[PDB]
């Protein structure tokens, strides 16, 4: 039970999407981010799910739970057993509302990592582009974005998905979509995940963004 | 955060893994595969994890649950609401000693998806080879392969989990182990995979060995 995509996505579930990646030589990011992939545990929980898809591509000290003991791994579930991280906003409130850009990123700053948040009235699609790019091909960073699927032709509010590759010939980036009973992962013109970040989230009153995380030394 | 590989097996997680997958010519599997990677829930449910892949990768029709409703899903904890499945075996066996290659068989089976179950005492690697390698470049059906993990250099028990992708030039086949706490996706010789799958199961009294899934045409 997948939804359709609109003729402006191409998703990562065809020949099309496939080959996307093959030439792509902005991707360094999507092996890692493929091994921790991951379905949100509820339709509000993306952000959550996002977070632990980084961290646990970043390697960093995950949390020590009953779970998977000996064995140590961000989950959905164990993501809130950090004191600080409940602090930024607990987890039965985003289990409701989600979390806005600015708490996205607090919440993986609580982890000790460095996080940069871009809101989109901040900055531009140029910037957005390169520098965006430019994290693909590296290790040991990753990119998160919160957008409207709305604008990007999608069912509908705000959501945040890590990406994981860029193809420089068509202008595309391949969203790693949380919503996995939903949505497969999709690439997405530049221009309109830009119009996609670009704007406001009642819930901040702030426009949507990106945050680029990666460990502090 | 993982255990540290056997020199024979060469992880996803580096340069060698990521392009032995490059430059594969039997990796269809792997792109649905890779969008359904998921995390065993338990450290017994290694066949849960698998089949649900399979069976989300395969777009058989899904539970209809609360959790993901309106959308449809195999997921590790709704996978037993088929009353069949659980007939079969119940999931609080199953979360204690796993399954066997036999209950692996007969719970996709009890799906209605077309299952061929072989034991490695009734075949040989050179058939395995050939028919798996060849499952691998076509989409609409998959592989599970059930093998003690001490027979490639692993702990250490037996395991299930799909099978990604083939690289012919090191005759080498990449495990989606669904132990992602534990272990990244690994690509081993076939000869060590035979091995592995060519053990007794102290539970059956059986060989080990591998399974194909496809819909019913
Ligand atoms: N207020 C943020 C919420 C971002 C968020 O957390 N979205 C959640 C729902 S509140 C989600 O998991 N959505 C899944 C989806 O959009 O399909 C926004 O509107 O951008
Ligand atoms: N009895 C089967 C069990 C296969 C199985 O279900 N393994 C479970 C444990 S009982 C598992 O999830 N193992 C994870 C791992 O070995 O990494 C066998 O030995 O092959
Ligand atoms: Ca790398
Ligand atoms: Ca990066
Ligand atoms: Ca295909
Ligand atoms: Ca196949």
């Amino acid at each position: 039970q997948t939804l359709t995509l609109s003729p402006n996505l191409i998703g990562f579930n065809s020949n099309e999407g496939e080959k996307l990646l093959l030439t792509s030589r902005s991707r360094e990011d999507f092996f890692p981010l493929s091994m921790q992939f991951v379905t949100q545990v509820n339709q509000a929980y993306s952000g959550v799910a996002s977070i632990i898809m980084v961290l646990n591509s970043l390697g960093i000290n995950a949390p020590e739970t009953a779970q998977y003991s000996p064995y140590r791994v961000f989950t959905q579930d164990n993501f809130f057993s950090n004191e600080k991280t409940k602090a930024v906003i607990a987890p039965e409130v985003v289990a409701r509302q989600g979390m806005t850009l600015d708490e996205l990123g607090r919440l993986i700053a609580s982890y000790g990592v460095k996080v940069k948040v871009n809101h989109a009235s901040d900055t531009n699609i140029e910037d957005f582009r390169k520098q965006v790019a430019e994290n693909l091909k590296q290790d040991g960073n990753f990119v998160i974005v919160n957008y409207l699927r709305k604008e990007i032709g999608q069912e509908r509010g705000g959501h945040i998905s890590p990406l994981a590759a860029y193809n420089e010939q068509t202008d595309r980036f391949l969203i790693m979509d949380v919503s996995r009973y939903k949505y497969p992962p999709v690439w997405v013109k530049t221009t309109d995940l830009w119009k996609a970040m670009n704007t406001v989230d009642s819930v901040s009153q702030k426009t949507r963004g990106f945050v680029f995380v990666s460990k502090t030394q």
